């Protein structure tokens, strides 16, 4: 069958759909990557075979999706998040990426559309064609979770009260293709998960679920990496998160390393400047390949977001997380800690004192590593990506008549 | 599983095993794929991970493979075929490259190996830590035809006469890392084939069969490819064979496109400027991805090397093909026209005419598209990629 998928030109997002395109590759299908121009490189250098639609995205040159207090969930609340991601979304993919993955789609004709939840050029294609398509996520579904709560809210309002931005953005956004609104435009014919069921919103609707594969980009293992593990390795990448925070980041480095084992420490030319002399027992890397570092480390140091966090589970690593804000990373670091698996740090409680000694518990405590493994085994049983592509065989066979 | 995969520093001999490399992948396996290092930058580029081994090989810069008449082939003929070939062999696979090849694997502990059938150094290092290995074909396997011969051909020879420079070189290849000399060096544990039965050599030995995936490095559609087509589209593959071959470059892009259809052709810059304008029918251009162009093609041009044929297999698309000789092309083409699908012009035989000629046949009459989709049908039915990872995962086991 032929498989549509589409993705706005980000490569972390593309990362996430690189294993389920390659599974359904090699089980014979044939799988366009459609994205921003920008995005052809990272869809290349997947080995994947790239379908450019619209200009170049570009997208790195109050109102919060991650907003779980009951109080601040009015339907005024998630009325206005959806007014304003309705815009950002619609920048993300352009009635000229639209367009053109609609003109694909209708060239194409796909059997199936999979669209990365943020690409909502995905559902607008698939339905000038009838083709069933799967909302692919990248993390927790706080959207479909904001919707559901929505949907609830809005059919006990009186009538002449639900006004629906979604609505009027994706009636909009179809219009010029033949494309109606329904309800199935904002979530997918269905939904695929990447996050394990037991760390997951509860949904109102069915959601695949997957052992995700966590791809980590090209690769050179280097030769470092090829010697025997001398003893027990730490993995930190906290680069990004450090550099924010009279408290220094060499002081941040020299307590984190204040521990029983070495240290592989991403950073960059700029950091690893700012920070000087490095600690005996670190070594400083701008890059590292995961999946060849964790089955070695006894912890991984992180922000707690998808790729590195399903590595951690892959591999059976315990997690010091200390939670970014970018999607869901506060609350899924809680979902770790509380099956004892990790250890939390946020952001304004972060002293160097208080991650090395988080981080010497996990060296320490035996408690951390068998939670993980634990993890790990749940996981290991989760659907295969074989077993996955027939889920999506029978979404196309059964959206058809 | 732990899988360590070997190649030679050679694209096409990676593209080869990328898929699998990738079939693996999903199915949760850990894939490592050793190569030169000159290699390593086109292994990262598929998406894989790579671990350099050995010195950069930079292989760019009447005794053969591909000879099948039976007068010609004696023990003394096979026997110095494998004198030369081992050397060449040797130097595709180091002592460097197959030390730094046995240690990954003595440190990394694969479970399996699959190697390249060309690429030596793998199954040295499988032997090295006592792990099955599948030997990977890119083509058919003129070096199993030819070994089956001269091993029965050695059997037959006076116990004092039965010199075997195969056993001889990989017995020295060996001893360095404790492995004695067993046939599995020769010939894996066991072969994966990347050809259809059809079109294969008999052999003695089973090999594992496949639904071949042919990869070819970065593919992106391009803008002019969206449109339905408004007539037969012909691919147009012949620049290098053109090239090394009173007649002009023109001469030929001007037969070849005197038929009724649109021709895309993949020629070179320094090719496009000296054929001078273009006929209006034709598209030059740098590359093109085969397996989003062939879908509209009516006929493929090309050399008769594996990855365009197994796209022409895959698409049901009728050749006609110009073959190398570089391998296996002229045996394949041979079987390919045999079966209704193609049509064949060696290359002393050559012209714009005969080009031309055969091109409208391969649009204008049935038979051959037919003929192509029954290819395809029979394709279709060999083992998934999926099936495949279960055969290796069962090798592994035993
Ligand atoms: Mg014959």
């Amino acid at each position: 069958m032929r498989v549509l998928m589409t993705v706005f030109a980000n490569r972390s997002h593309l990362y996430n759909m690189v294993p389920l395109a390659w599974a359904l590759t090699t089980a014979g299908h044939e799988v366009h990557i459609a994205s921003h121009p920008d995005n052809v490189q990272a869809i290349s250098d997947s080995g994947l075979t790239a379908v450019p639609v619209g200009n170049d995205l570009n997208i790195m040159a109050a109102l919060t999706l991650n907003e779980t207090r009951p109080e601040k969930l009015t339907w005024q609340y998630i009325h206005d998040v959806f007014a304003q991601y309705s815009q950002i979304y619609e920048y993300m993919a352009d009635s000229t990426m639209t367009a053109d993955l609609v003109a694909h789609a209708r060239q194409w004709q796909p059997d199936l559309v999979i669209w990365d939840a943020l690409t909502y050029a995905g559902p607008i294609a698939a339905e000038a064609v009838g083709a069933p398509h799967v909302r692919m996520l990248f993390g927790l579904d706080q959207w479909g979770r904001m919707r559901d709560h929505f949907n609830r809210l809005t059919g006990e309002r009186a009538a002449d009260d639900r006004h629906d931005p979604l609505a009027d953005w994706l009636a909009t956004k179809g219009e010029p293709h033949g494309v109606a609104f329904t309800e199935s435009l904002v979530t997918g014919t269905t939904t695929l998960a990447v996050a394990p069921p037991w760390m997951s919103f509860p949904s109102e609707q069915p959601a695949l679920s997957m052992r995700h594969l966590p791809f980590n980009g090209p690769a050179v293992l280097p030769d470092w990496l090829r010697e025997a593990p001398s003893r027990p390795r730490v993995c930190l990448t906290l680069g990004l998160t450090l550099r924010e925070l009279n408290v220094t980041l060499a002081d941040f480095v020299n307590a984190v390393a204040d521990i029983d084992a070495d240290v592989v420490a991403t950073f960059s030319a700029e950091q690893v400047a700012e920070i000087g002399d490095l600690p005996d027992n670190v070594r400083a890397v701008d890059f590292v390949p995961l999946h060849a570092l964790l089955p070695s480390c006894a912890a991984i140091v992180h922000h707690g977001g998808g790729g590195t966090r399903t590595n951690a589970i892959r591999y059976g690593v315990p997690q010091l997380i200390v939670p970014n804000w970018l999607w869901d990373e506060g609350y899924v670091a809680e979902r770790f800690a509380e099956r004892g698996a990790a250890l939390v740090t946020e952001v304004p409680d972060l002293t160097p004192d208080r991650l090395r000694d988080q981080l010497r518990r996990l060296i320490a405590e035996p408690s951390f590593k068998a939670a993980a493994e634990q993890i790990q085994k749940e996981y290991d049983a989760l659907p295969s990506l074989t077993e996955t592509v027939g889920e999506l065989v029978r979404v196309a066979e059964r959206g058809r008549s």
